[PDB]
């Protein structure tokens, strides 16, 4: 059985009002098919501009990071309350520029999606693995254990899985135009859902959708999007340009 | 010589849309003199709301944080550009709450205030030692030390430091209910001068705002801004509420 295909990008921290504004509405003009989920991420101060910018019935608004406790004295915070009051339905947790450079850690990453998936928000939950753990011949190791991380935290639990959306970003295909072959990425996700299917449930791991990040554009992405198990994408760089409703089609072509 | 006398209300991570809407409108109905810098620091998503529910004339609007980079691949994070773009002039770095519970380095602190310095922001500095450094006689020590992470940034230069308020924030008062009485406030603040007259310069003392933090409310406010050394608050809680306006008004009556 087969998944909702899902793209979503991450504006990281880039715009102005100006271009959240004119890019919003740029995106929100294109055509997109109610068969494909398609979310974008701008950084927190421009949540509320994209939103008033968006005018499509299909387009979401997503958040690029949310803390582990509710409202509180969290200077320089975002709770899952306030994203929720603003209409937010999708967040990104554990991106790979928070854990490796910002020093989140995987159980700090596992409580952040915990508390969000009980609120009842959907989890962009982000793996991946550096150039030398692939090296070091750990790439799944690695990736199991951010995931084992999130299941310390929610188990087997239903539905608290049931709003995950599992990417894999590899490190090293982060923003540095070195995008995973189809059979390197598909390989590791072959490896996450057989994880899925052992650890958490063997129908469940049918309809998680597990998405590829790291340098994914409208060049790579059909052949990325005809691995059986690459769901969709999440897009960093491109996603700021046209080319990313060009990503939407194509993603829809492929997997609907 | 003396300092403009400096009032800031930091709302964490707390309020909703209509909080913001409601409570920024309360704070511009109420008569700010010209004579004192006011300023509150939303949540970051609030921002541009508050923006817009800014009718005052004098009141200002702030940001809790700011990263270290420019714009880029740095998710969840907000560039000074970025701050600057929606207009805005004033940043706190620094927070108590971001070098203890989130393990943000002095040197961390130190670079995000002069990168925001250098772009013509004002930077609210927090530096503050835990109940355990002032047992163990270490209060100046740890304040000291973080300001001289800053000094190692900017050094000596003259307007880096023209734009920089130092807030004193006991962590031992943050949220517990527990001010420092005018006593042990101002002696540090005397520390604090008089380090900053010794390692800085002696004209520029005389006119670097350090103002008072850690449950500074509109009962205890007055007997504060009474001590010579104190220019001020930076209010926590009590900024969520009316009181905030009973402070601004304290304010003014004992420092103008």
């Amino acid at each position: 059985p087969a998944r909702r295909p899902f793209i979503g990008g991450n504006f990281k921290c880039n715009g102005s009002l100006d271009f959240i504004k004119s890019h919003v509405a740029a995106i929100a003009a294109h055509k997109i098919p109610d068969s494909v989920d398609v979310v974008i991420a701008p950084s927190a101060v421009h949540l509320s501009t994209a939103i008033a910018a968006n005018t499509s019935k299909q387009l979401r608004i997503a958040a690029q990071n949310v803390y582990l406790e509710g409202n509180g004295a969290w200077t320089g915070e975002t709770s899952v309350e306030m994203l929720q009051d603003m209409g937010l339905k999708h967040v990104i947790v554990g991106h790979s520029e928070r854990r490796r450079i910002m020093g989140e850690t995987d159980e700090q990453s596992a409580k952040k999606a915990k508390r969000a998936l009980e609120k009842g928000m959907t989890v962009i939950f982000c793996v991946g693995e550096t150039l030398d753990e692939r090296k070091a011949n750990r790439t799944m190791e690695v990736n199991i254990a951010q995931l084992e991380a999130l299941g310390k935290e929610l188990g087997e639990s239903k539905m608290l899985w049931k709003e995950v959306v599992i990417a894999y970003e590899p490190v090293w295909s982060i923003g540095t135009g070195v995008v995973a072959t189809p059979e390197q990425a598909e390989e590791v996700h072959v490896g996450l859902r057989k994880w899925f299917a052992e650890k958490v449930a063997a129908e469940g791991a049918q309809h998680i959708r597990i998405i590829y990040g790291g340098s994914a554009n409208g060049s790579n992405c059909e052949k990325l999007g005809q691995c059986p198990n690459i769901d969709g994408f999440l897009v960093g760089g491109a996603s700021l340009k046209p080319e990313f409703m060009t990503m939407i089609d194509i993603l829809t072509k492929t997997r609907t």
